């Protein structure tokens, strides 16, 4: 249901597979999808992943039937997938050091759209539509959407989304800043799949310091964000990765990096 | 009488800032008005959205010139204190509205004007909209909450240009860079806004106030914050009446009706 | 002789990187004559307006290749010294500064050199320039600032890209993300950068310091201290020679003069 495999670059490949659904995410596809995450951001030989979903639509969000039952069985208890399962699931996607890039064909919608928001890297196909969708059903946000969205697009277009509650398409993403490139609808899994292939082959431990400078100095006092850029540069300065990249500058040559 | 307010049968508050042979500048009597109006609306149960706009060619222009000249003369150590007196607890109260607010921006806003129309959750510009911060054009820095609501809405570097440069900004300029999110003819800002609050007041209201304060708690929160406050919201609203009748007319492929609760 | 430095007449201190031959990478003599000029324009209290420049095709590549080469070999362990020795107190002066600065920048803005551009409030660009983070490309991070300035200005998306993949971009690119305000004819950045530079100078000094401020402390301060903060400000603005001055002239038709107090 969902599909994880690392291949001999050292990109962890993890692949909604639940087509028929349009990946609505039900308990296996939650427990499995942890699972997935957990294993990728704990395998020292992952040096990028890549996060795509199966048939037309990346993720409609949560199971409509499962919540059903669980609304039908106890209505004051019906959000408790939200800590037992969509929470870890953000943390653990959240816990990867390595680049994260995110292949999204067609609806990515609630959930769906929260798991997307939580990569580094966004592409998207021509006919993709993004939309909060929690508003639509009487919700409001879960899946760290209402931190993620407006960080990627701003608050005053984060807060129209989800009081108007339309979905967006492409292009839109693309100008807004929710997604980083736009392809032919069926291409998005090929072009991130060379995307990551191509950070699996950079300076994993460099990419790691600047996902990580990043992260923690977005709103920092500019003390902070010195001493953490010095400490990072002077870690990376002593790297393997570093010395290769410049030697090979020198000899007006192409380096190899292994991510140490 | 200087600023008009009622609430509809569909629970629209609506605002309406009415001194338009001063381009509604705001003087001692605009200023307290507009406080009562905005502290009813936030303390009326039935309220489910609001909506502010301006009779005239214009928006808001700021500060009432003349009375602020007197002040000046009188007293320039203390030529200020409406800032704390007047603007702060305008603002909190704008603040504290926890349902949808929408504005319609017809041509000038500027000032006090702008810091009142970015505290609002939907902005609504007529083709003719000018923005501008206008208080280093007379030696001044910011109030009215404009020196965060700016840089939040279009981006610090914009902002800076806009206070220190003094740049005027049109409509489409606005739009492009976030400032509002839709233009319209001059003169239709009043009635596209009000739709919107119409469709907006209509909507799931539990829910609208969870994810606005959601939203404002969240913006720079760690992680675990984030997921702890959404998870309580969801279940919250798990038991609400709208979120139930939502589900059973999704489960029809219908758009639910939303009573609010 | 590396950074020339000078104050005109008007109050506007002018730092120009002058290593032409290098595209102006930052060897120590030009970091330390870098953090002079900087402290010197901050602490002068004539200084009412900074404008950044550089000599020759290219603003600045960043970190001394040579330097850098040589440090490496002979104690990779410690050979990044240079970002707490230098770096970091030329971003600290740069911040430091009161008054508005504003850069001009020429062909190539890459690594430290774009850490510097974006630590000043104005960026004015010149057809032809470059930005790139470079850092990645080495199998480094970032300095300079640059992990907060950079999605400060673009966003975290754009900011994101440009780390991870190495993505460089022209100056139309840079003007429509934000990164820039102004794209002009190459070869006349310098020469607009001086006119803005030289108009802000003109201007309510101590309104567009308090303004900077007020900026800088407010981005994500709750309401409370944000407008607690402006209330201060106004007061203290409220009680200027220039805002008296403003208001003076504004009511008899007339252009004001300025002082900065």
């Amino acid at each position: 249901a969902v599909a994880y495999s690392v291949n001999h670059a050292g990109v962890a490949a993890i692949v909604l597979d639940r087509p028929e659904a349009s990946n609505a995410l039900d308990r296996t596809m939650k427990t499995e999808l942890l699972q997935a995450l957990l294993a990728a951001g704990g395998d020292p030989a992952v040096r990028a992943v890549v996060m795509s979903a199966a048939g037309k639509n990346f993720c409609v969000g949560q199971d409509l039937a499962e919540h059903v039952e669980a609304l039908r069985d106890d209505p004051a208890h019906a959000m408790d997938t939200v800590r037992e399962h969509y929470n870890p699931v953000l943390e653990a996607l959240d816990a990867i050091k390595v680049p994260v890039v995110v292949a999204i064909n067609g609806a990515c919608v609630g959930a769906g759209l929260g798991l997307a928001l939580g990569a580094d890297i966004r592409i998207a196909g021509q006919r993709a539509k993004f939309g909060t969708a929690f508003t639509g059903i009487g919700l409001a946000a879960d899946s760290a959407l209402s931190a993620s969205l407006p960080r990627l697009i701003g608050a005053s277009r984060a807060t129209a989304m989800f009081l108007l509650g339309d979905t967006i398409d492409a292009p839109t993403a693309h100008t807004w800043g929710l997604v980083h490139e736009v392809v032919d609808e069926g291409s998005p899994a090929d072009v991130a799949n060379s995307v990551a292939g191509r950070l699996a082959g950079g300076p994993t431990a460099a990419f790691s310091e600047v996902k990580e400078l990043l992260r923690r100095n977005a709103v920092a006092p500019l003390g902070d964000v010195l001493e953490r850029e010095a400490s990072a540069q002077q870690r990376l300065g002593a790297s393997r990765d570093h010395s290769a990249a410049v030697e090979a500058f020198l000899a007006k040559d192409k380096p190899v990096f292994v991510g140490r």
